[PDB]
């Protein structure tokens, strides 16, 4: 059965990743009490092509039926949050559009989407805006990831 580790992951500027209604999420700096809002992952190690440094997986939400994706929306490659079959999920081999090449750089992580090459996981420099694919250099593409308990 496939492996998971629950997580959360900070970008680069140490903003924390909230929900920002039922479909998108946001960043913001958050201490303290405010940091219970992050959002905690399930990190699967998914079926993909992988190097010593760059190693596929998927992204879901702690025991939630819903993982992050990238499609083409409006002809523009997208990050979403997508509702999956709870009865199938997680498995290990995940369709392309949920996979994430998770890629070390300096002492940092990168997440790519194995369907659109140098597409990333971003965030913008503003307080409170969504996370989103981005194909570039003000956003931040590097972030660090804590582990959760079981």
């Amino acid at each position: 059965p496939v492996r998971s580790l629950n997580c959360t992951l900070r970008d680069s500027q140490q903003k924390s990743l909230v929900m920002s209604g039922p479909y998108e999420l946001k960043a913001l700096h958050l201490q303290g009490q405010d940091m219970e809002q992050q959002v905690v992952f399930s990190m699967s190690f998914v079926q993909g092509e992988e190097s010593n440094d760059k190693i596929p997986v998927a992204l879901g939400l702690k025991e939630k039926n819903l993982y992050l994706s990238c499609v083409l929306k409006d002809d523009k490659p997208t990050l979403q949050l997508e509702s999956v079959d709870p009865k199938n999920y997680p498995k290990k081999k995940m369709e392309k559009r949920f996979v994430f090449n998770k890629i070390e750089i300096n002492n940092k992580l990168e997440f790519e989407s194995a369907q659109f090459p140098n597409w990333y996981i971003s965030t913008s420099q503003a307080e409170n805006m969504p996370v989103f694919l981005g194909g570039t250099g003000q956003d931040i593409t590097d972030f660090t990831m804590q582990f959760v308990s079981s």
